[PDB]
């Protein structure tokens, strides 16, 4: 048994009269025949409520602590890809549904964008043979990121589709700190550690990545260029 609380947008939340053994309160609300539940540290009707729609999308309602604003978010079934957000406060509401864009190349690899907004921002994924790179769209520039230890590899794709790659490492020790130089003519990132070249990463015209090590001198390539087949092999190369 609960108490009904008036929310922005003429919506209602039911908050239990008293708390459970943890001192938390149960929340129940009904949005578009879909009924949501949650628990909260407050007894006034604020907190987070969650539910699942008929199309498997994940719904999350956030009621602000002073009850002055509600945020209704719909995610894809992964529970992280934002499809829409409706914010209500001060008698008005703003409902925003992200744009989407999929570029499919001749080899079947893809660039996928979701959450596209008029400010030029979005979420991005590159779907490759064997792995996926994740990142963001910002000012129409795509940046896909792989992190390993203190190293961040960023694959950048311009609005026009020009690919460039950079590496940053926050490592304080130069026994171990990675730096890298991009050669746009060869589409090659050369990694250096402690004044020796260690690896060439080639971003090929086939939308693959190859890795080739340098010799003990740090001057000449040895062995063969090996094609990356999974995300962990990219991380291995950044170690």
């Amino acid at each position: 048994n609960s108490v009904s609380v008036d929310l922005p947008g003429s919506m209602k939340v039911l908050v239990s009269k008293s708390s459970n053994a943890d001192g938390k309160y149960d929340l129940i609300a009904t949005v578009d025949a879909l009924e949501l539940s949650g628990t909260s540290d407050k007894n006034n009707g604020s907190g987070v409520l969650e539910g699942v729609k008929a199309d498997a999308s994940k719904v999350k309602l956030t009621i602000s602590d002073d009850l002055g604003q509600t945020t209704l978010e719909v995610f894809k079934s992964d529970g992280s890809t934002l499809v829409s957000k409706k914010v209500t406060s001060g008698g008005s509401s703003t409902e925003e549904k992200g744009g989407e864009k999929i570029i499919t190349r001749a080899d079947g690899t893809r660039l996928e964008y979701t959450g596209i907004k008029s400010d030029g921002s979005g979420k991005a994924k590159e779907v490759l043979k064997g792995y996926v790179l994740e990142g963001t769209l910002t000012a129409e520039k795509t940046t896909l990121v792989v992190k390993e230890g203190t190293v961040t590899l960023s694959k950048n794709i311009s609005k026009s589709g020009e690919v460039s790659v950079e590496l940053n490492d926050t490592d304080s020790s130069a026994a171990t700190k990675k730096t890298a130089a991009w050669n746009s003519g060869t589409s090659t990132l050369t990694i250096t550690v402690n004044s020796k070249k260690t690896k060439d990463l080639v971003f090929t015209s086939s939308n693959t990545i190859t890795v080739q090590q340098y010799d003990s001198n740090g001057t000449s390539l040895e062995g063969s260029a090996v094609e990356i087949t999974k995300l962990d092999e990219i991380k291995n190369a950044l170690k």
